[PDB]
């Protein structure tokens, strides 16, 4: 039988783990550097004569 | 009499000229590399047993 192999590991190093940061839906707002707002907005006009 | 005394002046120079950033309402918000919006708030509970 092909089974699952699973390779020997060492322990987790700190430096690895980034999940710490983004696992729940504030989060990933958390980590925005710049959010989203109305005023950051301009629409364009096309204006006939 | 004491006069209003006005020396003689060079041409502006570009470099010199920020105002047309910030002249505006608007253009004050522009100007923040960061705007507080409401997700940004952690909120302190001091809890009693």
């Amino acid at each position: 039988m092909h089974t699952a192999e699973f390779l020997e590991t060492e322990p987790t190093e700190i430096s690895s783990v980034l999940a710490g940061g983004y696992n729940h839906p504030l989060l990933r707002q958390w980590q925005s550097e710049r959010q989203l707002t109305k005023n950051m907005l301009i629409f364009p006009l096309f204006i006939s004569d």
